[PDB]
């Protein structure tokens, strides 16, 4: 059972917001589907997939319990998508550009979390 | 009891390598004396303080079980750091240096995790 906090909050209403519409997010919004796109072993070396629309649909279902899990996510992607294709990759430099977004934004993120009731 | 892995490895001998020794590296090689700092509030705001030093020893010690653990740790110590600061402050731009390079590091690391015995 998650919660509502401040720092949730903003990195839906804020962080997913400004990710979600970004020009390099269509190949982020869903899970890697490794056998049609003709990845091999993609499942050996990536144990805990992650995409964006999966996150979102957790800050939607107020699955996380602290922003720490949420950014934990995002962190889990991105690092992913590092470590399966090559540093020279266009979908590596699309991450990159997303990421440097993503941390930007969470440099002015709320800084104290609090739970919010209603 | 945490484990020796390839990308453990790497990441001690490779990513904390490239780090370590970074010109902007010296504030981020223990942790943060919030006190001695003049620093208000830090305890509130970060929960979860992190720093190079506790994670080189991390490495040394083989506490980690997974990569993705100590990959964590690095993660928090920078978020922690965009977190209290401001985005334009001095600090914030010496961790996006250094996060950048650990980022890139994380490109070429080994792309499936196996346990080294002896
Ligand atoms: C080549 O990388 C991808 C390409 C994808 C994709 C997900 C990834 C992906 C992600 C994201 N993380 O690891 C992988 C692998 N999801 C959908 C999709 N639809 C689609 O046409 N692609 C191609 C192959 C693509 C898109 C962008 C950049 C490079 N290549 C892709
Ligand atoms: C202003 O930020 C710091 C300054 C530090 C520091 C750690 C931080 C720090 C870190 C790293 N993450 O959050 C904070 C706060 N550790 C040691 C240390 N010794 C030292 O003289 N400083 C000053 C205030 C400094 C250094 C670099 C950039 C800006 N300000 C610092």
């Amino acid at each position: 059972p998650g919660r509502v906090t401040n720092q949730l909050q903003y990195l839906h209403k804020v962080v997913m917001k400004a990710l979600w519409k970004h020009q390099f997010a269509w190949p982020f919004r869903q899970p890697v589907d490794a056998v049609k796109l003709g990845l091999p072993d993609y499942h050996k070396i990536i144990k805990q997939p992650m995409d964006m629309g999966t996150i979102k649909r957790r800050l939607e279902n107020n699955y996380y319990w602290a922003a720490s899990e949420c950014m934990q996510d995002f962190n889990t992607m991105f690092t992913n998508c590092y470590i399966y294709n090559k540093p020279t990759d266009d979908i590596v430099l699309m991450a990159q550009t997303l990421e440097k977004i993503f941390l930007q934004k969470v440099a002015s993120m709320p800084q104290e979390e609090q739970e919010l009731v209603v």
